[PDB]
């Protein structure tokens, strides 16, 4: 009679750079963010999150806005800087805020869901290396450890890193994100090195025994498609999957990292990092999945060079993104889960969501219809995996509200509540008034 059973969590997400603001506030310190986002040319018109959503002081006026709307589950992430904001100093004040924002949410009937690392690594720790000092693993896991003592009575679902790929390859490959780098074999090390962090953290998890608490990872999926069915296209779509999904999902759930990507990067980069004993620290089991899925990629063989897929526009609408708006690949991509990696393990969407050019009409409202139609669009696919038997937990649309989009600034909107930031001010999108339908009836 229900579509959605009154179990399955229906949340949304936010992160912590992106929203908390107060960037100077009791005790925090730089992040490599705060500090990318202040080197010329990095993010779009020098934005960065010194204020962003000014959430850490509004966050009583936010949680009862979900409350509002019924919101079941709330993703959010905490800041590193604002725990160890210096080396093995711990910080209370910083810890005192996630309890204040984790007691409001239980307080209120939110189920909280906490990302460890969403990719505000603090300063101190880049200068020391960052990501390509394994030292790191021993950083995080005193960071992990400390939030798993301090807040395991408040929160009970843990998420360890955010979307890998990206503090990876976009972060040290390509060089859109903090902090910046680009060279494909510090991508791969950084790679490795999250991925042995995520899996001391579990270690630590595991002998904690924490009552009713559960751990898992956040990857970005998607599914790639070759441009025809030449032998050509079908090798630079195994390229892609690889460098995308299979990267991460073979080492976390095979103890392994994908033999066609070790070769073929190993044509251009060091590939000696890898070895048993870190492989079977990584792949450690874990409570659940989380998928970040937006779009599909169609992709034709380029130049024989590193990584040179031609990106082939299909002809089909997109956000503001340019991503393609293709929810079938929703479905496909849980489906392949449940038959290639995860079988009949938990899984939930920890984000799923869209950028479209939202205005407040003279009305006072966002007649947000395009994302309306997306969200409906998706949701009907996690529908359909459901009642094909797939293990889905609960759906976390991204974002709660616009917020700081990385290098793209405030200039791309994800939320379902629109922020004008000149007054911080927030207005419920038509997409927050369908979803509140959505929570509240159980049926699409
Ligand atoms: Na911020
Ligand atoms: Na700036
Ligand atoms: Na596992
Ligand atoms: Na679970
Ligand atoms: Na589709």
């Amino acid at each position: 009679m229900l579509d959605f059973s009154k179990d399955f969590l229906f949340g949304v997400a936010t992160a912590s750079y992106q929203v908390e603001g107060a960037y100077n506030e009791d005790g925090r310190t730089m992040s490599i963010w705060d500090t990318f986002s202040r080197q010329d040319g990095k993010v779009y018109k020098s934005h960065n999150g010194d204020v962003a959503c000014d959430h850490y002081h509004l966050y009583k006026d936010d949680v009862k806005m979900m409350k509002d709307l019924g919101i079941e589950a709330y993703r959010f992430s905490i800041a590193w800087p604002r725990i160890f904001p210096a080396k093995g100093q711990y910080n209370p004040k910083g810890m005192d805020f996630y309890k204040r924002l984790t007691d409001e949410l239980l307080k209120n009937d939110i189920k909280p869901f906490a990302t460890i690392y969403h990719w505000d690594l603090p300063q101190w720790a880049d200068d020391l290396g960052g990501w390509l000092n394994r030292e790191i693993v021993e950083w995080y896991g005193e960071y992990a450890e400390k939030l798993f003592s301090e807040l395991g009575g408040y929160i009970k679902n843990w998420i360890t890193l955010n979307e890998p790929w990206c503090s990876s390859f976009l972060s040290y490959f390509i060089g859109e994100h903090a902090p910046g780098h680009k060279d494909l074999g510090e991508a791969l090390l950084v790679s490795h090195n999250l991925l042995l962090s995520h899996g001391k953290a579990v270690e630590i998890f595991r002998g904690l025994n924490l009552d009713d608490s559960k751990i898992g990872i956040t990857l970005n999926l998607n599914e790639v498609f070759p441009a025809s069915d030449s032998d050509d296209d079908k090798v630079a779509a195994q390229i892609a999957d690889g460098f995308q999904n299979r990267w991460f999902l073979d080492p976390l759930f095979k103890g392994k990292y994908p033999q066609d990507m070790v070769e073929y990067f190993g044509k251009y980069a060091k590939v000696d990092f890898i070895n048993d004993e870190d492989l079977k620290l990584i792949s450690q089991k874990l409570d659940f999945l989380g998928v970040n899925y937006y779009t599909r990629a169609v992709v034709q063989k380029g130049n024989d060079g590193l990584l040179d897929a031609v990106q082939i526009d299909p002809g089909n609408e997109r956000t503001e993104m340019g991503w393609e708006i293709y929810p079938e690949s929703l479905y496909n991509i849980l489906m392949r889960l449940k038959r290639e990696y995860t079988y009949d393990m938990p899984l939930y969407i920890t984000e799923n969501g869209a950028a479209f050019n939202d205005v407040v009409e003279d009305d006072g409202r966002v007649h947000d219809e395009k994302r309306v139609e997306f969200l409906k669009q998706h949701f009907k696919e996690a529908k359909r995996f459901l009642n094909d038997g797939g293990n889905l937990k609960g759906y976390f649309v991204w974002s709660l509200m616009d917020n700081f989009e990385w290098a793209h600034g405030y200039s791309k909107r994800f939320g379902i509540v629109y922020v004008d930031y000149e007054t911080e001010k927030r207005i419920l999108k038509d997409s927050a008034l369908w979803y509140k339908d959505l929570i509240s009836t159980r049926t699409i």
